[PDB]
């Protein structure tokens, strides 16, 4: 399902996201605007590793999907329990995804498209 905007947002401002490692909540958005598209089902297969769920969580570090080569599992989850409607165990993995590298580096589409730049318009208006 998609999650609208102003919901995820009371959801992360609800989960203590400001300040969580030094982000905000404008952060987390735009990340998961660029990462997933607000699709708590959305899904990449990159070939030695997919992504899931709205975090886009990693299957070679991060959850066991069985079939992904030299993984290790981070969040000791399986990558379908990244794939539903209920965002606790997505929270939960990407806090720690956040706690180990004290911040949101690990995801290419916030380093691209959030870092650095005005994202007012990620969390005005609800
Ligand atoms: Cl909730
Ligand atoms: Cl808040
Ligand atoms: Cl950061
Ligand atoms: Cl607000």
């Amino acid at each position: 399902e998609i999650i609208p905007r102003c919901e995820l947002v009371k959801i992360l401002r609800e989960h203590g996201f400001e300040g969580f490692e030094g982000t905000t909540i404008a952060d987390w958005i735009c990340l998961v605007q660029h990462e997933s598209d607000y699709n708590t089902e959305a899904y990449n297969n990159n070939g030695p590793s997919r992504d899931y769920g709205i975090f886009q969580i990693n299957s070679k570090y991060w959850c066991n999907d069985g079939k992904t080569s030299g993984a290790v599992d981070g969040c000791h989850i399986s990558c379908s329990e990244l794939m539903t409607n209920d965002l606790e165990d997505d929270i939960k993995c990407a806090k720690k995804i956040a706690r180990d590298a004290h911040g949101l580096t690990p995801w290419y589409g916030w380093k691209n498209h959030c870092e650095g730049r005005d994202l007012s318009s990620y969390v005005k208006g609800c």
